[PDB]
């Protein structure tokens, strides 16, 4: 058996962890994610070729998340929960006949290494972050950077060969360039690295030709092997599709290339008048657009900016994201650059308009931006606002610049790169082979 724990709740964390374990069941191995009792209780189990376990967070009935919107609170609740249920549940499964033969962990849950390796079960953390913003981390965890990390510190990094980018103050990641403003983010951010050593194997989902200097460095610092994009098989064009979803048919209905899917992602909340901004702008563009309006936001979206949006444009509450980076309609992703974000984009070749918001956004963007040249950020005013005027004009950069064909080619270049690096015989493949044997 191969268990899986992802953070829980975040999807973010869970669908790369899942593509890592199919593949792992195509060698043979057994996997089952591994959950809380109320993500189990409120979510279709992910089914075959996958075993479902639960543990619990304390809040079996209620999002604990909701309840202690105070992260450094839930977080304390998790440990304490979670680190109990999870050393129960590897008992429960050895004497069901299930015995684990290793943990595949998020490590921003610390305590699960501990837990495993006390049990006696082989342990492989699961970054799920890309290596730039790992690394950095990883020298403040090892003590060879102090807090906070400046951009003299990056500049560092960037002579000595180890990031490709020279990173600036908007670009640094701000849970350790401004740890003030998160306090319980940053240690998470650093714990993730302590004890790192003592794991078995160390993955991370990304590929070397994507990041070449920081891949090589997470992997000679902290034995990291890429073993991404960790997405499904189809997308990736490996051998060894439609669905019904009503956007599909809207999108099915636009000309080729010409829509702007709209996202920030899962976490961030924003506040009537920055999404007054990000509307506005989308229907200024005066392009086609499909903006994701989560549920629990769209409360705060008026009655007129949804009937501007109306002309052009498709409010949802959700959509198969992969499916429609896939679609032929669709000309640019309008995105907070969370990775799993940019790794979809990155595999269906789709030109990127950057507004990222904390995390590695940051850090992404500037990637996507710089090195990779796949796309534009959008720059907030001195004040720190996203105008609606920027939102047009970054928009209609991707799709109507002097430098439109620049993003598509460097978003099809490095499409074709992640493609390999997944097919058989390629750098990430060979690593996800090499670990279903060892465990095999
Ligand atoms: O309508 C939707 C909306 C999303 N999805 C899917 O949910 C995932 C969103 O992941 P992404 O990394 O972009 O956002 P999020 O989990 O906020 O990222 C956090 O976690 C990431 C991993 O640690 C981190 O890089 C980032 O900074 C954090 F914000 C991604 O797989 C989408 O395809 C969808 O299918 N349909
Ligand atoms: C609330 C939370 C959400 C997740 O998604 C976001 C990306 C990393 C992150 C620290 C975490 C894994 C953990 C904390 C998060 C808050 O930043």
């Amino acid at each position: 058996q191969v268990l899986l724990l992802p953070f829980p709740a975040a999807q973010g964390h869970t669908n790369p962890m899942l593509q890592f374990g199919r593949r792992l069941a195509y060698h043979g191995l057994r996997p089952t994610l591994v959950t809380t009792r109320y993500v189990l209780s409120t979510t279709p189990p992910p089914g075959d070729p996958f075993r479902v376990a639960a543990i619990s967070d304390g809040f079996d009935d209620a999002s604990g998340m909701a309840a202690l919107p105070d992260p450094g609170e839930y977080l304390r609740t998790l440990e304490a929960h979670g680190a109990r249920t999870l050393a129960e549940l590897l008992l429960s499964e050895a004497r069901a006949g299930r015995p684990a033969r290793v943990l595949v962990y998020d490590p921003h849950l610390p305590w699960a290494r501990r837990v495993a390796r006390a049990a006696g079960v082989a342990t492989a953390a699961f970054l799920s972050q890309p290596c730039a913003v790992d690394l950095i981390y990883g020298e403040v965890c090892a003590r060879r950077l102090a807090l906070p990390v400046t951009p003299t510190d990056a500049r560092g990094l960037y002579a000595r060969g180890v990031l490709g980018v020279e990173l600036g103050p908007d670009d640094v990641p701000p849970f350790v360039a401004a740890p003030e403003l998160t306090p319980a983010f940053c240690e998470q951010s650093i714990e993730q690295f302590a004890g790192l050593e003592d794991d078995d194997d160390v993955l991370v989902n990304s590929f070397s030709d994507l990041e070449p200097k920081e891949a090589a460095y997470m992997e000679s610092t902290w034995r990291a092997k890429t073993i991404g994009p960790s997405l499904p098989s189809f997308y990736l064009d490996d051998g060894r599709f439609r669905s019904t979803v009503p956007c599909m048919e809207w999108l099915d209905k636009q000309p080729p290339r010409s829509v702007v899917l709209v996202s920030y992602g899962t976490v961030s909340t924003f506040d009537v008048a920055k999404l007054e901004e990000l509307g506005n702008g989308l229907c200024n563009s005066g392009k086609p657009f499909l903006w994701v309006v989560r549920s629990n936001e769209e409360h705060k979206l008026s009655v007129q900016l949804r009937k501007k949006c109306e002309k052009r444009g498709l409010i949802v509450p959700f959509c198969p994201q992969l499916e429609v980076l896939a679609h032929k309609a669709t000309g640019c992703f309008l995105s907070h650059c969370g990775w799993n974000s940019t790794l979809e984009a990155i595999v269906n070749g789709v030109p990127l308009v950057a507004m990222p918001h904390w995390a590695d956004q940051p850090t992404i963007s500037k990637y996507v931006e710089s090195l990779w040249g796949m796309g534009v950020r959008v720059q907030l005013d001195k004040s720190g606002i996203l105008q609606r005027e920027e939102v047009e004009r970054c928009i209609r950069e991707v799709m109507d610049g002097d430098r439109k064909e620049d993003y598509r080619r460097n978003a099809t270049r490095l499409m074709k790169k992640a493609k390999e690096s997944m097919q058989e015989g390629g750098s990430s493949d060979k690593n996800i082979a090499e670990f279903a044997a060892k465990y095999s």
